[PDB]
């Protein structure tokens, strides 16, 4: 029913240049346009709107006109605009009228306009048009669209009452308009309107579409409703428009610049990512324009999640090529891939900033894909990196084809410990070249080794938060002795060896448990109010749900 058989326009409805038989059929089941209806510089005998009731103009053409009717006639020939057929026109919610200049277009001189105007100070402009138009059917009573007896102009508007608020279908104080209705009713209810002041599902004026929840007072708490709807400006509709896309209640053309389009179970919706939205963007090395990140590359990572391809950083693309004009890397710009959780490729690092002790930049990789290699079949490259002292891959859980090669970082401890097999998976045999950097004797006696918090995989560096993984339990990847089972300012349990917190208003418990789960349906006391199995804070003011607050 809804466009841009339509029968809702959402938006203006624009028709300019149009040729003297061209079909305007596809128009016949209009009934509300929610901009305004604009006819210029066409050559087509009649405008066919039969079922045209309401324009609304809440966009608007000139500054004021909700109709723009303007030189529909060409002098080559007998071609023009004859008749405006809006035989069902009730009313126009913002905006005056303008008709003129339409040389054959007849009796929109006998048209009450301020009484299809609902703005009391709209411009009305008819002038201007037919010269020889013939008089209306005597059954107009002096109005028409038409020289027929069914082209009437029937008056709308009803002098009344105090109590409605201009808003009324005859003159009695018993008469007034059901408080949704955006303009003019032919009765009392919602279903009365001529058109909605704010939503319409399936024939009802509301105030909002059917919500994405219902409460429950069997469960205490809300659920998903299978009677709900999503908003199109106007129209409360069961699915969105074969292009459109749901955020949160609403239907919109794409997701605002903090969301991605998530697929599930049949509605594609737009969730919040948090952080950043992934941003795919291209490697470096064996099919690109570059061989190294550089200073002329590096902007084009900005906000970077994935990499298509490969990370190389050479030599020359850190100490820069004075040759051939390339300058050298400002080292804090590297900060632009802790934005990076994947690589395709491989990692390729030969040259780093020499203050910065650790690739820590890559603290939030997490999957080197080894989709391509890189020497003799190496998905991760670390060499004769003089200053590095820690990996610091804090995150990589997964390298998942190629080789390893982390050779000659003279000063590179904390890595001998590290069980490549839980990060590289496929066979081990051969698949490592791992050899001249800081001897492990030497590490081991300036205590360069895995903190204790540390299993026997090993970690990334020094610390609790360089962890492969936890002995007892982790809180926001750090290792940590115990979570806050029963003390401790924010009081949490564990599910496979985490720590999250209890349900915001939970009593916290001295010595005890004081949640085994999240969610208010599992502390074992409330700070402040309960619902069945739930703990709640502000007590249910209105039960918005089943049927009726
Ligand atoms: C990884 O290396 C960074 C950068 O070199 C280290 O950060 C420095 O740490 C020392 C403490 O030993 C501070 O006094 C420095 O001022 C820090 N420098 C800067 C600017 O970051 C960090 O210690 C290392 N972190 C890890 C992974 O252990
Ligand atoms: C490394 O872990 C894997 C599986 O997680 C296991 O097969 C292997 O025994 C571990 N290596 C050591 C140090 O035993
Ligand atoms: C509201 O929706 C129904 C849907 O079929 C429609 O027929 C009705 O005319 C609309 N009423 C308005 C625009 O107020
Ligand atoms: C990256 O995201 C940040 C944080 O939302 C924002 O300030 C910035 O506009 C983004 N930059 C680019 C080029 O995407
Ligand atoms: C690089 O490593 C060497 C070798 O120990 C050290 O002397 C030098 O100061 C380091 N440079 C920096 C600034 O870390
Ligand atoms: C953590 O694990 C170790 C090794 O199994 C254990 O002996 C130690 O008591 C644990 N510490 C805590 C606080 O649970
Ligand atoms: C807490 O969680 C576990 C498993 O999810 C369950 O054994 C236990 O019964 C729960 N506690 C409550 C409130 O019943
Ligand atoms: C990694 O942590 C840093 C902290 O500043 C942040 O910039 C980035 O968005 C995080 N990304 C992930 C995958 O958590």
């Amino acid at each position: 029913a809804v466009c841009p058989r339509c029968e809702v326009v959402m938006g203006n409805l624009e028709i300019v240049l149009t040729g003297h038989n061209a079909d305007l059929s596809f128009l016949q089941w209009v009934r509300e346009v929610t901009g305004y209806v604009l006819v210029a510089m066409n050559e087509f005998s009649t405008l066919p709107l039969p079922n045209l009731r309401v324009v609304r103009g809440t966009q608007v053409y000139d500054g004021k006109f909700a109709i723009f009717v303007m030189l529909n006639y060409n002098t080559n020939s007998s071609h023009a605009l004859r008749q405006l057929r809006l035989t069902q026109l009730t009313e126009i919610l913002s905006g005056g009228v303008y008709i003129e200049k339409n040389d054959k277009l007849c009796h929109m001189d006998t048209i009450d306009w301020r009484d299809i105007v609902r703005d009391r100070d709209a411009e009305i402009v008819v002038k201007d048009n037919g010269r020889s138009c013939p008089p209306c059917h005597e059954v107009c009573k002096g109005r028409c669209w038409g020289p027929g007896s069914e082209d009437c102009q029937t008056l709308t508007k009803t002098i009344c009452a105090p109590q409605c608020n201009g808003h009324c279908f005859g003159p009695n104080p018993n008469q007034c308009c059901h408080d949704e209705c955006a303009g003019g009713c032919s009765g009392p209810q919602d279903t009365d309107c001529f058109a909605c002041r704010h939503f319409n599902d399936s024939g009802a004026c509301v105030p909002r579409c059917p919500q994405p929840l219902v409460y429950n007072k069997l469960t205490f708490q809300l659920e998903p409703n299978p009677h709900t709807k999503y908003q199109y400006g106007g129209v409360c509709v069961a699915s969105c428009p074969h292009n459109f896309v749901v955020d949160q209640t609403s239907c919109v053309r794409a997701c605002p610049p903090d969301k991605m389009e998530v697929d599930k179970n049949g509605l594609k919706m737009c969730e919040p990512c948090g952080g950043l939205c992934p941003k795919a963007c291209e490697g470096t090395g064996s099919g690109s324009r570059f061989q190294t990140v550089d200073s002329s590359n590096i902007d084009g990572f900005v906000n970077c999640t994935k990499i298509l391809g490969n990370l190389d950083f050479l030599i020359t693309g850190l100490n820069g090529d004075p040759w051939h004009k390339i300058p050298a890397l400002d080292p804090e710009k590297l900060n632009v891939f802790r934005t990076v959780r994947e690589i395709t490729g491989y990692l390729n690092i030969q040259s780093w900033p020499p203050h910065m002790h650790n690739f820590s930049v890559f603290s939030n990789l997490t999957t080197i894909g080894g989709r391509s290699l890189y020497n003799r079949g190496f998905s991760l490259l670390i060499m004769k990196n003089l200053n590095v002292t820690s990996l610091g891959f804090r995150s990589l859980k997964e390298i998942s084809a190629g080789r390893i090669y982390i050779s000659a970082n003279r000063q590179l401890c904390y890595h001998h410990s590290l069980n490549w097999t839980k990060v590289l998976r496929g066979p081990t045999e051969e698949r490592l070249d791992i050899k001249h950097n800081r001897p492990r004797r030497d590490c081991v006696a300036e205590g360069k080794v895995c903190d204790p918090l540390c299993s026997s995989g090993g970690c990334w560096g020094p610390g609790p938060g360089q962890c492969l993984s936890c002995r007892n339990y982790s809180r926001g990847g750090v290792c940590v002795t115990h979570c806050n089972f029963l003390n401790g300012e924010p009081r949490e349990f564990a599910h496979e060896a985490e720590c999250f917190s209890c349900h915001p208003e939970c009593q916290p418990m001295e010595g005890t448990a004081t949640c085994n789960g999240s969610g208010s349906d599992t502390c074992a006391q409330c700070a402040h109010f309960r619902d069945g199995p739930h703990c709640v804070s502000s007590c249910p003011h209105g039960v918005l749900g089943a049927k009726g607050p």
